[PDB]
């Protein structure tokens, strides 16, 4: 199974500004990281391209993104108005390079997405994509433009049913929204819910029309360790896959789900995490594996490069190899984490009454 990943070294160098949670710089650690394992002899690495205003308006509004490829912090006085209306300037704030940083976390997706449906790879792999909260018209949550959405417009154009997963702990609600009322596309998110960023996200949000029955939300509680996260997602993604028979997956592996996370409360491991990878890799279709949240960035660069050795199914000793940031890695320097001992607010009943609602609906289908 081959495996093409997409990186572009500039990545690291944006910077969302002082005191932002998202540091770029946290792809740049994991690209180096996954180097001193040695792990580019086995996967074929490329730069992605800029996407172009053509590519990104395949989904997005003309004027939105007119918009980013214009503003700057030296204009921002002169936009103001419009920086309210596409909800640029706080919490996705305006930065040096914000529309190439955009450019090229949306060429990594969209060049993985062309390489899968021309059968050139297996596997495609962008830890700078993964924006899943990027609207039509407007940005959210650290989010501009929707990389997601544009790979699997990509991928509609060879296959007719393309299922997209997102275990980040934030609902994926920026793709949901793009595909809510299609049958092409089947939604399954996994995320804590509870007046919780975006807030949606709901297990009775199940789409509408056409689209009816093909979203899947599974709200979880604070505190979920592997044990329990595993003992859902394998059921839940072999029924999909029974029920709904995609050509294709997209998987958002966001890493703010793991143990340890600045801004997220969950527990699972990076073991847990990847299980999810492992897990997805059985079905043997398409997949484009990207990016998402990770705040604790030291955990973020484990959990993406043991996610790349998963795909190449590639074990890596637990000791980490030397490497440009390794400083980051105390006081354990080890690649694999332990869980906390943070209570698990998902009772055993709780899971599974979740999943027993969710089968039901799958069972809607045709
Ligand atoms: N704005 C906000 C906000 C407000 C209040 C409370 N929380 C807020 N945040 C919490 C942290 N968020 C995430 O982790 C999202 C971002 C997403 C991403 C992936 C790759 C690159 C860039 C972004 C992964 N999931 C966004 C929302
Ligand atoms: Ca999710
Ligand atoms: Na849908
Ligand atoms: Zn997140």
């Amino acid at each position: 199974k081959k495996v093409c990943y997409y990186y572009d070294g500039d990545i690291g160098n944006y910077y969302y500004g002082q005191g932002h949670p998202m540091k770029p710089h946290r792809i740049r650690m994991t690209h180096n990281l996954l180097l001193n394992y040695g792990l580019y002899r086995k996967m074929e690495i490329y730069r992605p391209h800029k996407a172009t205003a053509e590519e990104m308006t395949k989904y997005h509004s003309d004027e939105y993104i007119k918009f980013l490829r214009s503003i700057r912090p030296d204009n921002m006085s002169e936009y103001s108005k419009q920086m309210q209306r596409f909800n640029v300037g706080e919490d996705c704030p305006v930065f040096d390079g914000l529309f190439e940083f955009c450019q090229l976390s949306t060429g990594g997706s969209v060049a993985g997405a062309v390489k899968l449906n021309r059968q050139q790879t297996d596997m495609a792999v962008n830890w700078a994509g993964g924006l899943h909260h990027a609207k039509k018209s407007e940005a959210s949550g650290f989010c501009y433009v929707n990389d997601i959405v544009l790979a699997i417009l990509e991928l509609l154009k060879y296959h007719q049913r393309v299922l997209y997963i997102d275990i980040d702990i934030h609902h994926g609600d920026g793709v949901e929204e793009a595909f809510y009322t299609t049958d092409r596309v089947m939604t399954v998110s996994f995320h804590k819910y509870g007046e919780y960023f975006p807030g949606t996200g709901d297990l009775r949000d199940i789409g509408a029309g056409k689209g009816k029955y093909y979203a899947v939300n599974f709200p979880m509680r604070d505190g979920i360790d592997d044990e329990s996260y595993g003992q859902i997602f394998k059921p839940i993604i072999s029924k999909v896959m029974e029920m709904y028979q995609p050509s294709a997956v997209v998987l958002q592996c966001g890493a703010d789900s793991l143990s340890g996370d600045r801004l997220g409360c969950f527990n699972l491991t990076v073991k847990g995490h990847a299980k999810c990878v492992e897990v997805v890799k059985t079905f043997n279709l398409p997949l484009l594996m990207l990016g998402g949240g990770g705040y604790t960035i030291r955990n973020v660069a484990r959990c993406w490069t043991y996610e790349t050795a998963v795909a190449l199914d590639c074990e890596i000793p637990n000791e980490l190899p030397y490497n440009d940031y390794f400083e980051y890695f105390g006081p354990d320097f080890k690649l694999h984490i332990s869980p906390s001992n943070m209570t698990n607010q998902n009772t055993p009943e709780y899971m599974e009454k979740i999943k027993q609602r969710l089968f039901e609906n799958l069972r809607m289908l045709p």
